């Protein structure tokens, strides 16, 4: 369904992309952005899609636009406009400074010096499961490994219980891939609903699980408000929930595919950072936006105040002027230039604990599963969204080429 044209939107800017659902994603999501950056496709365009918005297709125009958050503020940052709306989590809904405060206070729960620490117990959780697929031959690579290592690992860390992930898991999806059955607003109140009875009973007590460190916090001179700790946890759940989750599938699809790209890793560990590095860039995923707060000529189109622009994170670094040939996956490559973490006062916090958990997961999958393949005739399904992801990843290997540690 297609939004009438707003006056101010000269018609050879229209290209009527659905983020949600698009045209070629049976080649693939990063593909089905891709078609993007196809020479028939002017930098900015106006889709008619999920309300209207512009779109910006470049990695230069979306790192221009990211740290220009006079002009483009996160007060509203995902499509459509009642997501954008209802959309209160902290820090991503507030810009500097006000950010700032609550962006350190996440820093103490998910930093690096907190993701130097998990690093044994990280290793334990990647190679616990492992070891238990391994002699198996096949598993739903989704469900058995790239939902309950990341997601296990985030409930370590929050202190939430692990009979909880089902209806959690669920709630976070719908914010960002939403099935229909729920509205955001529904969603979030239900996370809301959740948290609430849990950070009242940790503010004033002294735990340390990333919860607690939250609810007791202090910022702006104050402790931090019962309503600021949940809009900060709400996002903490989402981020630990549904993203390294859908990642990890991205890549494991890759190497099912690639065995030249399998024997790289295991004849040459020491290449697993830049890998996953390579991996980030090629298996981008995320993509929200921002609103304008005033009128705006952007690299002469007028933006109108109101207007919704999305900045897709994960296009920068398919872009071919920020890397050349970029579809390939080349574990060599040169200079490996991505967005994937996002660009400007918002990059992402959890990006430590992400690369932890994809660097462990690539050595210690192939140092005992080193050859697999997609079970025989299955077609792997992508699903787009705000972050986008894998709907089944069925794989298969002869348990005689596995190793025991
Ligand atoms: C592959 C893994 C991940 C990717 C690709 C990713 C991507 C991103 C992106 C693109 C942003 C900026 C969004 C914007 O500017 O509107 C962001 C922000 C953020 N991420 Fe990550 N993320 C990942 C993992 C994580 C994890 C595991 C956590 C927490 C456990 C996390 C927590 C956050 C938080 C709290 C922000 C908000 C920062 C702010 O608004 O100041 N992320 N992430
Ligand atoms: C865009 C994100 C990946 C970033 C962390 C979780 C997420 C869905 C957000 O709402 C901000
Ligand atoms: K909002």
């Amino acid at each position: 369904n297609l939004a009438p044209l707003p006056p101010h939107v000269p018609e050879h800017l229209v290209f009527d992309f659905d983020m949600y659902n698009p045209s070629n994603l049976s080649a693939g999501v990063q593909e089905a952005w891709a078609v993007l950056q196809e020479s028939n496709v002017p930098d900015l365009v106006w889709t008619r899609c999920n309300g209207g918005h512009w779109i910006a297709t470049r990695g230069q125009l979306i790192r221009e636009a990211y740290e220009d958050y006079r002009h483009f503020s996160s007060e509203c940052p995902f499509i459509p406009r009642e997501a954008g709306e209802a959309y209160d989590f902290i820090p991503t809904s507030m810009d500097p400074p006000e950010q700032r405060q609550f962006r350190a206070l996440a820093n103490q729960v998910v930093g690096m010096p907190v993701v130097d620490k998990l690093e044994n117990r990280i290793q334990e959780l990647a190679c616990s499961l492992i070891e238990s697929l391994r002699p198996q031959g096949q598993c739903n690579f989704t469900e058995d490994y790239a939902e309950p290592f990341p997601i296990r690992i985030f409930m370590l860390l929050a202190g939430l219980p692990e009979e909880d992930i089902p209806h959690l898991k669920y709630l976070t999806d719908q914010m960002t891939r939403p099935d229909g059955s729920m509205t955001f607003a529904e969603a979030k109140e239900a996370l809301y609903d959740y948290l609430i009875p849990i950070i009242e009973q940790r503010r004033q007590k002294p735990g340390t699980d990333a919860i607690s460190i939250v609810a007791n916090g202090q910022v702006n001179g104050r402790p931090i408000t019962s309503d600021e700790a949940k809009r900060m946890c709400g996002l903490l759940l989402v981020g630990g929930l549904d993203t390294v989750v859908n990642f990890l599938s991205f890549s494991m699809e890759f190497l099912a595919k690639s065995p030249e790209h399998r024997q790289e890793l295991i004849e040459r560990p020491e290449r697993i950072p830049a890998a996953c590095e390579e991996l980030l860039r090629r298996f981008s995923l995320v993509a929200d936006g921002r609103i304008l707060t005033s009128d705006y000529e952007f690299h002469g189109v007028q933006l109108k105040k109101g207007d919704q622009i999305l900045l897709p994170q994960m296009l920068s670094g398919l872009d071919e002027r920020e890397n050349a040939a970029p579809m390939h996956v080349d574990f060599s490559r040169q200079k490996v230039s991505h967005t994937t973490f996002g660009h400007g006062s918002h990059l992402c916090l959890g990006q430590h604990l992400a690369r932890r958990e994809i660097i462990v997961t690539l050595k210690e999958w192939l140092t005992r599963i080193p050859d697999f393949s997609i079970a025989p005739g299955a077609q792997i399904q992508h699903k787009s969204g705000i972050v986008s992801g894998v709907q089944a990843l069925p794989l298969v290997w002869d348990p005689a080429t596995t190793k025991a540690v």
